[PDB]
């Protein structure tokens, strides 16, 4: 009879009722925010007061056990809510305590998409018809205020696509301070005020109409297919004819805020788990290489692991704690054999991690030095091309890009592994010798198969073999069926009885794989003991049998011709089974069958990438060429001289619409840049594709620095 | 009979046990370098291997339960001891399992010192003369190594106290390059194995004292005065000539290693929670402080919690995690009635928490915003006299300083509590205007009271008064014996048989104080329902009474003279206990029985540095004169120009041995910097102190930002 973090109305449950709303708080810092603003006083006569409006919360809420939850139960019951009955009519709503309930949630992906959307769900599957009559609201907080230098009154906008139509028409947007607020608690106090002098202009009720019914239950309470497909199309954002008629009567549709909220929340949630398959990293990684750049830019020196990730959370919007951005600093870092990364961003200093343990066995981060790969990284991902890569914006600041386009494609080149459960992934490493011939045959006009291959990117052919690499691993690849097998290596010593484990399979720890035979009853009845005298990077287990155990060992195994007796009683064998998910630039779910099929669907970008290097290239040189000429006969800065992330037609209207020995020296440049330019205009007219000359030269760089960082252990020293 | 993280030896417990070591390491990552370094192989012929030594892991271990340990059970069951044994014979000790033990822990204060604490005092505990007989071994790493550009052999030193001394007598460390190694973790691939190539030169026995029998019993199984008292007089580093026979013998004492490795973590435990009376904030606290001055230098601009978290452990050297740095961070800029700063350091923009959970609803570091408080910093902290301070150095590298010494002590202007337990410390706020008396009147000369205060500082007499601050408390505050409690404030409607709660304790939150009264089963029995309506910032509870219950109330509780029956029915009162625990400035801890003797023992901290502050000022001064009048003539530098954290006699000797309409400004600069020095020597010279003058100064200028900031809400807008 007693709900925990509410406060009931003055006129709730009374005669008032129906003029009484329930403000259904997310969380703490909600309802504070909340009780700020409902206790004004006198400063806000017109405003709310807890006379015909209480407060809920919705903390934790993370058919059986639905109506299980304690938060759920509460609403119910201060709500007056009943199960079996139908609010079909007035009179069976007047018996409510409450007229209304107004969601006041964040409008963050962990707020409105997956709070409002379970409460939406949840009322939906109960009583349909309450949605429909409009007892189900949510406070639309403004989401981004606009303030002028010396104007006290800012700009709100409640949508993103808003402010971009603003923006875009501005003259100049120099003067103008632009804050986001994509939660409750980002609001100062005297924002507060302002919001509750208008609270009944900022109530939007919810709508159910008829496409709503089918995405309920696509995305609530349906895993099948149905939510699949509607996850491998990207988030579409509301278009301006549907946000005016949203602000003209303010009537939000279920169906709309499923398709953008609710869908943005679950492919965030797949995003940081599924990599993308241009770079075959996640978003959180992603911030790691492209702070690794920023902290790294020339800075040859060592830096703490959590020094490091401070940076990165400083500058690249990193907000998911230190505990999962230092673990996956780490597994950057790490070079072992069995390790994720055969190509590691960083130069592993201190003890990383080791094979035995999996790379659980990292030193803290207080002792443990990051080095960027320098060498590796400015070929493998050129810092030339990386201002046309499309970046994401958090809060209005420029972070990591939306996806790397590389030389050539780590998602095919590395053991890419998804933890925990929901849309498994695993990615088993091609070696770097078929991943050459096959770009290089795609990129080489002279290359005998370079036409074929172009046929079969039509037809898949797959002309080109792709096989599992083999690098740091002393054991044997068996193709078998469609799948491939990994072989370890044993020894047996007869006079001894001793079976020594020379290597383990392809992505076994040895500490794992240890236990795991330890726990198997049938296996100790032949053993005795186990002991792991395995170094650094190699493998040597000593299993002493029991003395007449060796002959037995071979007759209950039965000699598989696939798989030996005794990688048989040792468990020396393992599937490499790819789970090939990967999440597209352009938001969504893309299931690859094969492996050239990422390879093929990578290569338009990385081609497109090269024309739009040298599209921009020949642009900018034309303009300084210009400004060259223009002040040697003399004898806009600032954007020719110092190009940024600008388009080819954000470059040339910027450029006019601007302000404005050592002359010796002003002619020598002048003809270096128009060869440059004579360069770029014999370049971009090649017959495979634009660029495609520069394209083979930098294979030839990251060839090179991958042979060098593979002749040491990854440590270019 | 199996333990686990143990891997025998080839010769353990067989004939050749007596040549046999046990390596204990502290970790994971400890057996990781271990494993690496008993396994050169050929690599290292005359370094130890798997023969004759052995691994086991001292993880976790966090009489009756002492035994109970399973790790410590693990150690003794490997090791062949029994209990009830006596090893004071060579045959006895010879059917042990492992020649001796080895502890490979890491040399920072979370591993020798605790690990190596607890070990050495187990074996002391039981088996005695195994520490005696040199059964107790330790692996002593290298911790510093100098590289030298264009040398391969660094130099290594074992204690920082041989590097300082190294240091002093080197004449130029810009070719050097220092690295710290506080764990094991921290040690290359190339430098484990040259510890290795000489793995007996680094093995240190343990020799058992006298004056160890006494220590160990105060460190370990004492929580007696008896370790307080040796906790109050800070950490005495070990001397060349103590370091020195440790090298020529590799035996270390054991009450050395208890005074210096164990003491320091235990200071360090209590330096976490404890702060200096000199600034009243942690260690934790301090880099915040000193990374918020440098973070918002001029960057008037706001930043998220977590941004401005990630460049505190970036530049401040925090290494204790995020979780802890955000919850601290969103602490120094709460502000609001009963919160632990009074003077925020920060400025609170959007919802940082309230009185009604204690802080405990502030909203998500990834949505709030910080920014500092300049204009009260500037003045409490000033950035002139920052310079004068020591600092602490983390690995070689500058970090926050060892102490603040601000114009007024925050240690009891501040109200500071302690949470979880050990160390009690409750520090209530004393009032801006006694404290602004005390302080005048010990500077001022021309003040009244300047004569009889300092007679009153050797004798204790303590004219002047302090009382509680009430600033932000509607209520009162009664001293009653030797204690202070303060009431709060109840409203009676009579007709409406309501009792209305206006105003709380100092300190109580309004969630924790409704949740107390209502688990109280007698006072249930008198109200039915209990109503939060109070606002932000303000109380306003209704109790609702049993129709025939409020008479029965002051007939229960007897209306006590000291508290009312109101007062007692409803717990509307609270002692203000003080805890006055400080940690001193140079290492150790400080009890004072009044808040009195904090400030008296605060002031000549401030008065000598102000003196401190002057000299260097003069000195520098003397020297751009000579500087700007040496150019004149003519018509070092970038120490002279740009002086940094030099003492004025390190100053004055690096100045000396150095390299080498306009002009009328360079004349008038010095006539500046002259009329400057007059001044200087005209202060340094006043009858109470030197530099009492500017003091004074500081003090207004201290005064009118609070006054400002209490104007405001703490926004200063």
């Amino acid at each position: 009879v007693d709900v925990d973090k509410y406060t009931r109305a003055r006129n709730a449950g009374g005669k008032r009722a129906q003029d009484c709303m329930l403000l259904a708080a997310e969380g703490d810092s909600a309802l504070s925010l909340l009780r700020t603003g409902l206790t004004l006083g006198k400063s806000n006569p017109s405003g709310p007061s807890f006379d015909f409006c209480g407060m809920i919360s919705l903390g934790g809420v993370i058919n059986e056990q639905l109506t299980n939850n304690k938060v759920l139960q509460g609403i119910v019951q201060v709500l007056g809510l009943d199960f079996n009955c139908h609010y079909k009519t007035q009179e069976e709503r007047a018996k409510l305590r409450y007229g209304c309930i107004v969601a006041c949630v964040d409008q963050d992906l962990d707020g409105c998409g997956k709070i409002l959307g379970l409460l939406l769900a949840y009322f939906h599957l109960f009583w349909p018809q309450l949605i429909i009559h409009g007892f189900v609201k949510r406070l639309l907080t403004p989401l981004i205020r606009v303030y002028e230098k010396g104007k006290t009154m800012p700009v709100e906008f409640y949508y993103e696509q808003e402010f971009d139509a603003w923006a875009k028409k501005q003259t100049s947007l120099v003067n103008h301070t632009v804050k986001y607020y994509k939660g409750l608690a980002a609001h100062d106090t005297h924002e507060v005020k302002s919001m509750f002098k208008h609270f009944d202009n900022m109530v939007y009720t919810f709508t159910l109409d008829d496409s709503a019914k089918e995405l309920f239950h696509i995305y609530f309470g349906g895993e099948s297919e149905l939510r699949k497909r509607e996850l491998c199309t990207g988030v579409v954002p509301l278009t301006e004819t549907q946000t005016q008629s949203i602000h003209s009567v303010r009537r939000i549709p279920c169906s709309l805020h499923l398709q953008v909220d609710t869908k943005a929340y679950k492919l965030d949630a797949i995003e940081r788990q599924i990599p993308n398959f241009l770079d075959g990293m996640t978003r959180a990684r992603r911030k790691i290489l492209a702070g690794g750049v920023k902290c790294f830019a020339s800075n040859n020196r060592e830096r703490k692991v959590f020094q490091f990730g401070g940076y990165v959370a400083d500058h690249m919007f990193y907000h998911h704690g230190d505990m999962s951005l230092n673990t996956s600093i780490i597994k950057a870092a790490q070079y072992y054999p069995g390790s994720s990364h055969l190509y590691p961003v960083f130069i592993g200093i201190g003890s990383f991690g080791s094979r035995h343990l999996g790379g659980k066995d990292a030193g803290s981060p207080r002792y443990i030095s990051v080095q960027l790969a320098s060498e590796f990284i400015k070929t493998m991902f050129p810092a030339e091309d990386s201002w046309l890569l499309p970046y994401v914006f958090e809060d209005g600041q420029r972070a990591e890009p939306e996806y790397y386009v590389p030389v050539l494609p780590l998602a095919i080149m590395e053991y890419g592994a998804n933890p925990s459960e929901g849309w498994k992934y695993t990615t088993w490493a091609r070696q770097l010798e078929d991943i050459l011939a096959l770009v290089r045959a795609y990129v080489d006009k002279d290359n005998p198969k370079h036409e074929l291959l172009h046929y079969a990117i039509k037809h898949k052919i797959t002309i080109l073999p792709l096989r599992p690499s083999n690098y740091n691993f002393k054991g044997h690849l068996k193709r078998f069926g469609q799948y491939y097998y990994s072989y370890g290596t044993y020894d047996i010593s007869e006079q001894r009885n001793i079976i020594t484990i020379t290597e383990l399979p392809l992505r076994v720890p040895t500490v794992a794989y240890i236990e795991s035979i330890k726990k198997s009853s049938n296996r100790m009845t032949f053993i005795e003991e186990i002991i792991d005298y395995s170094s650094s990077e190699t493998i040597e287990i000593l299993v002493k049998l029991k003395p007449n155990s060796l002959n037995r060992i071979v007759e209950e195994f039965k000699e598989t011709e696939e798989q030996d007796s005794i990688e048989n009683f040792l468990r020396l064998r393992n599937c490499l089974h790819s789970h090939l998910n990967f999440v597209k630039p352009k938001g969504g779910i893309i299931e690859f069958n094969s492996y050239y099929e990422i390879l093929y669907a990578w290569l338009p970008y990385r081609r497109e990438l090269y024309q739009k290097r040298l599209m921009r290239e020949h642009a900018v040189l034309k303009l300084r060429i210009i400004m060259e000429t223009a002040i040697v006969r003399y004898i806009n800065h600032t954007l020719i001289i110092s190009p940024e992330f600008a388009s080819i037609e954000e470059l040339n209207q910027k450029a006019l619409q601007g302000c404005y020995a050592a002359k010796t020296r002003r002619v020598e440049k002048i003809k270096k840049m128009q060869a440059r330019l004579d360069k770029v205009e014999q370049l971009l007219q090649e017959s495979p594709f634009p660029g495609a000359s520069v394209w083979l030269e930098e294979i030839d760089a990251v060839e090179k620095a991958i042979i060098k960082g593979r002749n040491t252990q990854w440590k270019f020293h």
